[PDB]
This record gives structure tokens, sequence and C-alpha cells, in this order.
């Protein structure tokens, strides 16, 4: 595993959090490549990209994501003025992160339909500290671990329905776990 922290490695911005529970482990591969290993984890999040992202940015991922409980697989990242963390979730293990939520439309993208929703997280972590801020989803209906992400086709849909998002921060595709098991190792371009 390497530190959590953030930097670069090979060309890719990477972010690698944990909450200090122990049983995950975070490897920087060659080019865009990243793995994850966690068993018994706390909560966590790991992946590459890009610092800033844009909006209108192709992503594209490749490879293998076996979660064993709570886990994402997604385009992650924040926009700050307004502070914003949003998902376009490819696949999740145990526990679909829209169960409850407010759903906004939905948004037809790259081979599947996705669902629109709005939450908000109260005086939670964030780039800039503790704050109350929205977060906005895209939870893909056809779950899968590689493909391409047209990030403008989501971007819009948001603003359509009225989801704004501010100045991209960043934005890496990302493995987040919550207290699970799995394995994952995915590459980004």
């Amino acid at each position: 595993t390497i530190q959590p922290g953030t930097g670069y490695n090979n060309g890719y911005f990477y972010s690698y959090w944990n909450d200090g529970h122990g049983g995950v482990t975070y490897t920087n591969g060659p080019g865009g490549q990243f793995s994850v290993n966690w068993s018994n984890s706390g909560d966590f999040v790991g992946g590459k990209g890009w610092q800033p992202g844009t909006k209108n940015k192709v992503i594209n991922f490749s490879g293998s994501y076996n979660p064993n409980g709570n886990s994402y697989l997604s385009v992650y990242g924040w926009s700050r003025n307004p502070l914003i963390e949003y998902y376009i979730v490819e696949n999740f293990g145990t526990y679909n992160p829209s169960t409850g939520a407010t759903k906004l439309g939905e948004v037809t993208s790259d081979g599947s339909v996705y669902d629109i929703y709005r939450t908000q997280r109260v005086n939670q972590p964030s780039i800039i500290g503790t704050a109350t801020f929205y977060q906005y989803w895209s939870v893909r209906r056809n779950h899968r671990s590689s493909g391409s992400v047209n990030t403008a086709n989501h971007f819009n849909a948001w603003a359509q329905q009225g989801l704004t998002l501010g100045t991209m921060d960043y934005q890496i595709v990302a493995v987040e776990g919550y207290f699970s098991s799995g394995s994952a190792s995915i590459t980004v371009s």
C-alpha cells in the first residue's frame, strides 16, 4: 500500500483516504492503474484521475471490481462555489447509495439509463473543512466495471434539473468502501 494522501503517479492525479480503522491497502500501478484490496475495512476512498477535472471529460476505465459488502465504483469528484460532492456510479456492492434519496430525473449515457438523485451532507468533512453541502448522483442501472463515461451528459442533465456545479476540483475513478471487504484493479484514461 501507499500512504493516504494525494499526489501524481505516472501522469495521473491520485487520492487515497481512509479513517484509520485498518483493513485496506491502496496501490498505484503503471499509467492510470490502481489497485485496492480490503478486508473488514473502515471507511475509505481511493483512485486516479485529474486535478482539476473538467465538465466535458470522456473518462475511460477498465478492470475488475469485486466488493463483498458496502462499496462503490464511480466517477467521483468535487466542485467549489458551490461545494458539491458528485458521483457517477457504475457499480456497487450491498448498498445502492441512492436508497431513500430524492430522485431528480433520468439520463441515458454510454449504454445505460442512470437515475439521478440529490442528497445532503450536514456538517460533514469536505475538501474545504466541515460543511453542509449537496451530493449529486447518477446511478447506472446496468452495472459494469469497464466502460466510458461521457461526463458532460451527466453534468448537463444535472444542470437541466437544477443541480448546479461550480468550479471543478479533483475528478477520479474511485473505489469507495464503508466497513466491507473486496478487491479491485482499475485502469483510468
